[PDB]
């Protein structure tokens, strides 16, 4: 809807930062839509990825990093709090030791830092969703 997808926004993250995304799947879970959020080290899409979050709605969630052009060890979770045909609010918080991902207010996934959050310069949100809101909190030093 409101925001274009793929959506790209230059960003800076540090401990205490929060990335909030509000959106909705474009098709029924039965047709398996995806959602992907990538934290890049450069403004270019072929750059390394500090945190890659991919949701196969109704199936699994996969998380990884791409360092020096190579994907590393994948982490998969079968935890699936997303609701079929519903709007969702995804919140990603930067803790000192890891990212904590909340879905509609409930802790659902965590991912220990492999590269310092300070290396992030861009965030891209894409795949089968409409995006109504995207916000990065620049509250802390
Ligand atoms: C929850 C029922 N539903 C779907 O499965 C896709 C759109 C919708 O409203
Ligand atoms: C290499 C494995 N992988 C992909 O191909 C996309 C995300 C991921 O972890």
């Amino acid at each position: 809807s409101l925001l274009p997808v793929p959506y790209t926004e230059a960003a800076s993250l540090s401990t205490g930062s929060t990335v909030t995304i509000k959106g909705r799947p474009l098709v029924c879970f039965l047709n398996e839509p995806y959602l992907q959020v990538d934290f890049h080290t450069e403004m270019k899409e072929e750059s390394d990825i500090v945190f890659h979050f991919q949701v196969c709605f109704g199936r699994r969630v996969v998380m990884n990093s791409r360092e020096y052009g190579a994907w590393k060890q994948q982490v998969e979770s079968k935890n699936m709090p997303f609701q079929d045909g519903q709007e969702f609010e995804l919140s990603i918080s930067v803790l000192p030791d890891k990212y904590q991902v909340m879905v509609n207010g409930q802790s659902s996934y965590t991912f220990d830092h492999r590269i310092k959050p300070e290396a992030v310069k861009m965030v891209q949100v894409w795949r089968d969703i409409s995006l109504t809101k995207f916000n990065v909190s620049y509250l802390k030093r």
